[PDB]
């Protein structure tokens, strides 16, 4: 049994409309506890053209260090990082992704950076801008490493007690 | 930096789980949710407006994280949080929720916005550390016996 309302529901006007009436989003989105950035095509680059305060807190960079230019400088030159592949794959191709990189805040120290991307057309000017949304997730990061490190050392063990038993 | 249609647009194409609640008593129903929230819980936007997100609970009450949201958001922080949520079918995941508060000087209501994710393989690949630990110092006591025999 059921008690559904029988109405259609269109497409047409863009969702949450009544959050840009009244500025709600751009209010929220400055506050979000996660750095949340937008991005343009320019070339080879796809500069930034939003942050917000969570971002600049995440990264210690300053707002006009991070606008205008591609977020490819938080690698800070580590740019032997595998997943780098991953994301420009979805970024040129379309689509989403959440891929983790090696960080630097404007004090030198580093971090895991969780990149959770996608990429939207704009039928209005024709355009693709890219969003994410960012977090440090270094701490995850170790606990997967640990996971690793234990199932090589329990190999090893494995195998010479099967060894010296054979 | 951004007009308000260029933030909507791409805010309704996060790939992340994006949702904003309002404060109206002892309650914070939400406002909006984008597509991501949809898939993530698999309940459509009419099921989801307006009312509180608590109904992924489904009445799974006792979960330490919800005394650290509530006095977080009480007070106008922001906290990052894991706990057992339930999509529509009733298939169980671990959400970690990214919330924050804001007041809105303009219509003097106070507002949340919150991330979410399913965090399920990681807590459950997390939870093989101490697991691993144990089996790790089984094995190395067999052979310490054994090898003693030799
Ligand atoms: C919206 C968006 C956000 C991004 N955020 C980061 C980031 O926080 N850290 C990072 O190292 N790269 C980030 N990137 C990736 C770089 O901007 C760039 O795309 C990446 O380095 C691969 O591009 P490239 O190899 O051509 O330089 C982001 C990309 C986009 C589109
Ligand atoms: C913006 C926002 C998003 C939330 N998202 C979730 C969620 O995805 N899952 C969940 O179990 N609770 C979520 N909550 C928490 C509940 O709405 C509620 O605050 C929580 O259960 C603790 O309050 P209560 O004791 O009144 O239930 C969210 C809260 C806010 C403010
Ligand atoms: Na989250």
């Amino acid at each position: 049994s059921s008690h559904h309302h029988h109405h259609h529901s269109s497409g047409l006007v863009p969702r949450g409309s009544h959050m840009i009436n009244a500025k709600l989003m751009q209010l929220v989105i400055n506050a979000s506890n996660d750095g949340i950035v937008v991005a343009e095509r320019e070339g080879k680059d796809k500069p930034l053209i939003y942050v917000n305060p969570a971002f600049e807190r995440l990264t210690g960079y300053t707002l006009d260090e991070i606008l205008y230019q591609d977020c490819r400088f938080l690698q800070s030159g580590d740019r032997d990082q595998p997943a780098l592949m991953a994301i420009r794959e979805t970024l040129e191709s379309g689509g989403a992704c959440r891929e983790i990189l090696r960080n630097y805040r404007k004090d030198g120290s580093h971090f895991w950076n969780e990149l959770s991307l996608s990429t939207v057309y704009n039928e209005a000017d024709k355009q693709t801008y890219f969003v994410g949304v960012q977090k440090d997730v270094t701490l995850q990061v170790k606990a997967q490493q640990r996971v690793g490190q234990l199932e090589a050392e329990l190999n090893q063990v494995k195998a010479e007690l099967a060894a010296l038993k054979a």
